[PDB]
């Protein structure tokens, strides 16, 4: 465990402009940043990256 993993509940959206990073529901995503009470960048096997709040993910 190099970085902390988290399971997405239900990834909701609204501002879809450019290559916005879409997670799947129930998906196992590791964070790429660790600010205490901040935004975390999710990694995907898809190969893209983007920062989202803890609201859409659940720390494992």
């Amino acid at each position: 465990m190099s970085g902390a993993r988290c399971r997405t509940l239900y990834p909701f959206s609204g501002e879809r402009h450019g290559q916005g990073l879409r997670f799947a529901a129930g998906e196992l995503i590791t964070l790429l940043q660790v600010p205490d009470g901040g935004w975390w960048e999710g990694e995907k096997e898809d190969g893209l990256r983007g920062w989202f709040p803890a609201s859409y993910v659940q720390l494992l």
